[PDB]
């Protein structure tokens, strides 16, 4: 489906790095966050939905994901929270693979930037616009096709 | 065109709000930023290129958009460098939601959500977010 996403967090350099993955296209949206708090996770979710059609988000059952803010955000935007990744191994592998590959790219360009923040955005660019087609191409196709 | 955008920055409540408008579709991207440094403009553009196909970016002559930081940015990404109305439409929607939000920040991600998605009252019935997908998808 075109509106299914997976919000998880992978740590690096003693930093948090939030990671949202369009499951259908594999397109990724990532950003270094101060800490795995609820408001930070919610801001990220509010923005992703304000840019893409977000209808369901598969979270991990953590404290940040069950935060009152994340609930308010999922309600105000119409996002259906589903703590499924912790109990579905088929969905677990997806978040696992994307996080490690994103981690690989983040290292390949880490020396090209002093801060991790910039390094991850450079890594996101690489992942989405590189490859059939690239991830950023698949998601626009997925969405526009559904728009029939 | 499918890759043409326009970067400018606006101030509200004494805070900076960077803004990027896909010209064909009217799709918006905004964020409260710390200050108009040009190093920030470069960061904002970098992730923007990471998610959307950014081919050219039409800016003004300000010091932030002309920084060498920005030039290195467009060079690593492939961007070719070169609006107030859209800026005031957001100021309006943000005024409608600011009283409902605790921080301008969230109020701008909320007013953005509305514009790109819950603003379908125009020719064709699509939202700005539906249009950019239409535009980019067609190019393919
Ligand atoms: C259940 C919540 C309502 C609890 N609170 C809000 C916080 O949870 C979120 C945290 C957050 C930060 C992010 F960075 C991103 C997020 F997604 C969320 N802040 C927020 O503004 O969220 C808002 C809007 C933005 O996200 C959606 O979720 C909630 C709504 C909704 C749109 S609150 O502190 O108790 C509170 C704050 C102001 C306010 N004004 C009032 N006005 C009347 C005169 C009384 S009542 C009232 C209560």
């Amino acid at each position: 489906s075109p509106g299914i996403w997976q919000l998880d967090c992978t740590h690096l350099e003693g930093k948090v790095i939030i990671v949202a993955v369009h499951v259908a296209s594999g397109y990724i949206e990532a950003e270094v966050i101060p800490a795995e708090t609820g408001q930070e996770t919610a801001y990220f979710l509010l923005k992703l939905a304000g840019r893409w059609p977000v209808k369901t988000v598969h979270t991990d059952n953590g404290s940040n994901v069950t935060s009152t803010a994340v609930k308010a955000a999922c309600w105000w935007a119409g996002i259906k929270q589903e703590f499924s990744i912790p109990y579905n191994p088929q969905s677990r592998g997806v978040v696992e693979s994307m996080n490690k590959e994103l981690k690989k790219i983040i290292g390949q360009v880490r020396d090209q930037a002093e801060h991790l923040k910039t390094a991850v955005q450079m890594a996101v660019f690489i992942h989405n616009h590189k490859r059939g087609y690239s991830a950023g191409e698949r998601i626009v196709d997925i969405i526009a096709t559904d728009l029939q």
